This record gives C-alpha cells, structure tokens and sequence, in this order.
C-alpha cells in the first residue's frame, strides 16, 4: 500500500537521524571502550554480573536493520553502555569514569536529537 510505504519512508528517515546521532555519541568515546561487546573469553563471568550487554557495535548492528522503532528504544540501548559500566566497574576506574564522562557528553546530543524527533515527526 501508499501508506506501508510512508510509513518505511519515515523509518528509514528515522534511522538516518539515529545513525548521526550515535556518530555524535560515539565520538564522546575516543578511547573506543564501549564500541565493543565486553569480551567472555576475557571476563568469562561477565554475564553472571550483566543480563543485557550492550556496546556500541551491536547498537549499529541494531540500526542497520532499522530495528530502532523510535528514540526510546535507542536510547534504552545507550543508556545500557553507561550503566553496565557503572554496576561491573567500580568509581575508581577508567572504565567507570569513562562512562560518567559519555552520560555527560551524550546528555546534549540526546537533548536536541529528542526536540528533532518530535518537531520532524
Ligand atoms: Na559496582
């Protein structure tokens, strides 16, 4: 139908607006420590301490295939990098301090991503 694919027009917009905007968060992690899945050959009890992993590689997976249905669900995924980080990791690290720093950073890039959702629709 016409509107099926309004409605893939709009997804597909969508999606090239999340993809700017985890370029922009990405770039808030120049030490590269979130754009990868926590390794379980070297932390093979990570998942006895995290249920959802995530990191910025499998988010792009996710994007790619326009799995990202609105901002919510992105930044559900983000705000999971930061705090698995938080909970694994303790204060006095460049793990955690690094996540304190990409939730701080992200924070306003997440700010106007959302006013540009709602206004574009
Ligand atoms: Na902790």
């Amino acid at each position: 139908s016409m509107e099926q694919v309004a409605m893939e027009l709009r997804l597909t917009e969508l999606t090239r607006l999340l993809r700017s905007v985890l370029d922009q968060l990405q770039d808030k992690d120049p030490a590269r420590i979130f754009a990868q899945p926590v390794s379980l050959k070297e932390v093979p009890d990570y998942l006895d301490h995290i249920k959802h992993p995530m990191d910025f590689a499998t988010m792009r997976k996710r994007l790619e295939a326009q799995g990202y249905k609105n901002l919510h669900e992105f930044e559900e995924d983000f705000d999971l990098i930061i705090d698995n980080c938080m909970k694994y990791n303790a204060r006095d690290t460049v793990f955690y301090r690094a996540a304190v720093r990409l939730r701080d950073q992200g924070g306003v890039v997440l700010r106007q991503a959302r006013r540009e959702v709602d206004s574009i629709g």
